[PDB]
């Protein structure tokens, strides 16, 4: 059992771009979002899911919220995400706007996340 492979480089671009065609298809006022491990904190295990929805009338909050029930802990355990591997934990950006700022050549909010926040 291998199980070391990314969205990335399991699914081909063009096929994460036909994924955002049925996200926008069923959910036009909703916001897509990939986050996977993040490779200078490889702790966590895969988690549940890899791809996951958001409704744009949300806020950073509300999205980690959902990655604590996500996975099996809360605040006391560990919780830390960044995105493009280079961010720190901030909550309280709406969703709406920080997609559009965070988006990716496919269209989905790429972000990682950590049970630390130490260097490598």
């Amino acid at each position: 059992m291998p199980s070391e492979k990314t969205f990335k480089q399991r699914r081909t671009f063009e096929q994460r771009v036909e994924d955002v065609r049925l996200i926008r298809e069923q959910h036009p006022t909703k916001i897509p979002v990939i986050i996977e491990r993040y490779k200078g904190e490889k702790q966590l295990p895969v988690l549940d899911k890899t791809k996951f929805l958001v409704p744009d009338h949300v806020n950073m909050s509300e999205l980690i919220k959902i990655i604590r029930r996500r996975l099996q802990l809360n605040a006391n355990q560990a919780f830390f995400l960044l995105v493009n591997g280079h961010s720190m934990v901030s909550v309280s950006t709406p969703i709406s706007e920080v997609y559009e700022s965070e988006k990716d050549e496919d269209g989905f909010l790429y972000m990682v996340y950590a049970s630390q926040e130490t260097f490598g």
